């Protein structure tokens, strides 16, 4: 274990390994961390576990750091198995303790655990939990941020903020503190969560930390479930948040295909180069989707004022990796971001309007479409060119 | 270069290391072969040619085998690139050669090689060109046998139906004819082309096959573009075709889905339990399609009398590998098939109606979907297992 604080002990889990999230839908390329706490006042205050597959070496780990029985209270934050999902194992060595969490916790821990004899302790906004030493724990209801059960829990003091998934990232290191790791790859990994993660919710974001602001409370620290610890200028990472969520976007263009036989691909070169040499301010990053880290792909499209997609018509619908993509970002929702459908076709087509009608549908402001048939000539290359000189031109955030 | 046939030589190119075709849609598990063909007889002719990729070996290959200004004709039976990819670096050397080929196939060529100036000869079914010694080419015009361009070539007298993709699969091997490969590999490479390919053209492959039989031409060998050449009972595999082309199914019944933390897993495990102590005669396979090969999905949901797909919920939409496949099965057109929707949701849900609309669009006759909260528990599995049975009953071939 290693001290956060004064009495606050981490005994969660560093995972070099792990490569997958939520199936195969983030990838975390630098691992993870499961971030569990332990606070030794008069109270005992275990808060969320770790990942199921560690639930072992968290127990055992925890009991070298404290007799289990001596635990008073269990606070869980968020109930998804990666921080919940230990909690089996502990509670059947400790069924008496009680468990802090929110109304909805209940059903999302019961959900997965199906132990509902557990002593369930409903928290709201504002509740407290003294601990001792004039020091007490005060609970913040965070619904949809992002699961109905999240919360947020402050310890008081030490002025700790516990604030689960949010302001987390997955990054694994050996240091707890943002100011002793790489600044960049923790930047990187906290953009990465956001983006593909939080996106969709970002309307909520704003007003839920406007009002924890709103307490005046002061934040020496905040310990995250997943990542490092915020402790050198801690609140910087909610600037971000505030930053990201304002719908948020760069002077970037993200464009990215599949293909079956490069036409499209050269489309989407084509067009870049048209962006390139008619705004210099914009950044522009092309991917062929099946060759590409999808979760790359989605960070840049958060990061972009819009973007393009390209298809080709493969047996009268579009290639299935873009549906796919498509259908995320509808779940994703991104705000105030324009885009434009590409693509080659043999004969009939019909999956590049297919596909500008579903960009739509995701939210996206709609420009027209650029078609070609078969592998475009110089002639048609020109065309796309032109598509990217009328593209920079539209979404152009100051004039020339 | 082997000889075939009398005069008929191979001079195409084994491709043992290929894996992907059409971007990453079509993956080889056995690498592939692409067959082109130089008849020797008055007149000396080329059929296709090969993979762009190959174009330096082919040409030289083809040196070694014959000045290529003796070469009279080049028939071009389809356009797509990995049979008509080293079309440019011969023409380079021999402008002045004809190329026969279909209407159709002078825009597919033009299309991929920009080269019009090129003298090509249209050719209709029943259209013949005499290369001597009482020999003949017949062309048939088989559009849509997979592209709007696609024709077959048969030679007289040797009797070899010269079929570009119909009949043929992607099996690399050393050895050129049907009787001497793995007849399992050989068979399962074969049905895998179908499934994947032809499936969508299934309404047009009976009438044309019918057509072709009705000339009364005698049939020695087809000699396909990919894979081995048919010598021995050669028309097994046109058998074949005619009943993969019948609506095909099996007794079987194929279960896909995507998992983010394994609740729908556990939903599909147990739905196969109650169809297979329901209905014995039943074959079901598994899939989580994002850890299995999407080709191998495809080839079982051609074999199958009907589906279940799962998906949980992911913010309000499905998970994208499942609109992907969705959107990919929409194209290929099932038919004569059911299917059932299934998955786990956390709040709100809405995936699994959202999938089952998305099914029935893609052709499928719907049976009720099946639908649990979080993880299931033993009454959960139950209802999950009783689900199996309904569907067992529901899509039984014959009572019982
Ligand atoms: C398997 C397959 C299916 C196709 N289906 C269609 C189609 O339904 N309609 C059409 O116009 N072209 C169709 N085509 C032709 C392609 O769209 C054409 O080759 C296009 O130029 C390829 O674009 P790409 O290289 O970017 O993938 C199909 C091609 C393939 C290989
Ligand atoms: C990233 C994410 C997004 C989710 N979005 C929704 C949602 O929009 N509606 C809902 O009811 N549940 C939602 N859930 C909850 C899951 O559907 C729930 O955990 C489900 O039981 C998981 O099924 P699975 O393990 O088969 O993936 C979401 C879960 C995650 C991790
Ligand atoms: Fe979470
Ligand atoms: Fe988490
Ligand atoms: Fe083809
Ligand atoms: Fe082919
Ligand atoms: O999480
Ligand atoms: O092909």
């Amino acid at each position: 274990s290693i001290v956060v604080k004064n009495n606050i002990h981490w005994v969660g889990q560093r995972d070099w390994e792990v490569r997958d999230f939520h199936g195969t839908e983030y990838k975390t390329l630098r691992g993870s961390s499961y971030n569990s706490y332990l606070i030794r006042e008069e109270k005992n205050v275990l808060i969320d576990t770790v990942k199921h597959k560690f639930s072992r070496e968290f127990v055992q780990n925890l009991r070298n750091e404290i007799d289990l029985a001596d635990i008073d209270y269990i606070v869980i934050n968020h109930a998804e198995e990666d921080h919940a999902g230990a909690l089996t194992e502990l509670m059947a060595q400790i069924p008496d303790t009680p468990i802090y969490c929110t109304a909805n916790a209940i059903d999302s821990i019961n959900g997965h655990h199906h132990h509902p004899e557990w002593n369930f302790n409903v928290v709201k906004t504002g509740d407290t939990l003294d601990i001792g030493n004039g020091k007490q724990l005060i609970f913040v209801e965070t619904p949809m941020l992002h699961w109905p059960d999240s919360m947020m829990t402050y310890l008081t003091g030490d002025a700790v903020l516990f604030s689960n998934d949010a302001f987390g990232q997955h990054y694994c290191d050996e240091h707890l503190f943002n100011d002793e790791v790489d600044q960049t790859e923790l930047f990187e990994q906290c953009q990465r969560y956001y983006a593909n993660i939080l996106t969709p919710f970002s309307r909520l974001v704003t007003p839920k930390i406007t009002e924890i602001l709103g307490f005046n409370l002061p934040v020496d620290m905040i310990a995250t479930s997943h990542g490092v610890v915020w402790r050198d200028n801690p609140t910087q990472i909610v600037e971000l948040y505030l930053k990201w969520a304002a719908d948020y976007q760069e002077d970037r263009i993200t464009i990215f295909y599949d293909t079956m036989s490069n036409n499209t691909r050269m489309m989407a070169d084509a067009i870049a180069q048209g962006i390139a040499e008619t705004d210099p301010r914009v950044a522009v990053k092309i991917f062929n989707v099946a060759r590409s880290d999808k979760n790359e792909i989605l960070t840049n499209v958060f990061r972009s004022k819009g973007v393009l997609v390209g298809t080709s018509t493969m047996n009268n619908v579009m290639m299935p990796k873009i549906a796919g993509l498509v259908e995320e970002m509808t779940g994703l929702r991104f705000r105030n971001k324009r885009a434009s459908a590409f693509g080659s076709h043999g004969w009939s087509g019909g999956a590049v309007d297919r596909l500008s009608t579903r960009l739509q549908d995701a939210g996206f402001e709609m420009s027209l479409s650029l078609k070609a048939k078969w592998r475009p000539d110089q002639d048609a290359l020109k065309l796309c060119r032109e598509h990217g000189r009328e593209i920079a031109r539209q979404w152009a955030l100051a004039p020339l």
